[PDB]
């Protein structure tokens, strides 16, 4: 007899007969996605900054309290972030929504990374749910730009240091990231989610559509731990819907899955996804 195991199979045959017949494929991504193409995640080393955690200063309050701070932060992150390219498990993806498009069958890309990478891998049917490391957002008048340039603001150049007991810039607030509308010159915040921020409405609205839709779910290279990105692949399993994880380890997600695939990412998709 079998030894109970809340373990699903890893039978990569039976995936693949569904991975054959789907229509309908919700690709599902955290940081681990990014792990391969040098990119660091929220659990190992780089889940910390100085004497903060990263989820601590992803914070309205952070920045409410100080602004140069979580500046100096986020761009350590966007200048970690310049180099870095798409691993081989970003770019399957991209190829297999490339292939599978040609035969009417839709690929959709939801990540929770604000990195870029699936952009630059040559994804196309992409939400950014939680925007990215490359956008501003105005504090008085809204306005969303792209933003790429090294550095965002001259004040922040050979900033941000990772290190504890790292010298703060104390930049002063007029003097950080600014709203190029003249008659505005607001604060700009970079244009991501913050931990007690609501996703945008539109977006996720339309992730739900995608999530209702979707006949074969994978769950690549997250924790499962930020609600609500974490509950897709649930909700999608509750409606009898195969669900494949790839991940180097079990999350408390894993159970309600179908399949599971264990390992680095860049490796075990690729196959899976030929
Ligand atoms: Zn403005």
């Amino acid at each position: 007899p079998f030894t109970k195991m809340t373990r699903p199979s890893s039978d990569l045959t039976a995936f693949r007969e569904h991975f054959a017949k789907a229509k309908h494929i919700a690709i599902i991504t955290g940081a681990g996605v990014s792990a391969e193409s040098g990119v660091p995640t929220f659990r190992g080393p780089g889940g910390f900054w100085r004497k903060w955690q990263a989820q601590d200063l992803a914070t309205p309050e952070a920045f409410s309290r100080d602004p140069s701070l979580v500046w100096e932060f986020y761009h350590y992150r966007r200048e970690v972030m310049r180099s870095k390219m798409p691993n081989p498990a970003h770019l399957a993806i991209a190829e297999c929504e490339a292939r599978l498009g040609q035969q009417g069958r839709s690929v959709v890309i939801i990540t929770q990374n604000i990195d870029e990478l699936h952009h630059r891998a040559g994804s196309k049917h992409v939400y950014e749910i939680h925007g990215s490391l490359f956008k501003t957002r105005c504090m008085s008048c809204g306005e969303v730009k792209a933003n790429h340039k090294s550095p965002i603001c001259p004040a922040l150049d050979g900033k941000g240091a990772p290190d504890p007991n790292t010298k703060e810039a104390r930049i002063p607030v007029e003097l950080l990231p600014r709203c190029e509308r003249k008659s505005c010159n607001g604060l700009l915040r970079p244009h991501v989610v913050w931990f007690g921020e609501t996703l945008d409405s539109d977006i996720l609205t339309a992730v739900e559509r995608e999530l209702e839709k979707c006949d074969l779910c994978l769950v690549v290279g997250t924790s499962s731990i930020v609600y609500p990105a974490a509950m897709f692949a649930p909700q999608v399993a509750s409606r009898g819907v195969p669900v494949a994880e790839f991940n180097m380890e079990c999350t408390p997600a894993t159970q309600r899955f179908k399949y599971h695939f264990e390992g680095p990412c860049g490796s075990t998709l690729p196959p899976a996804l030929e």
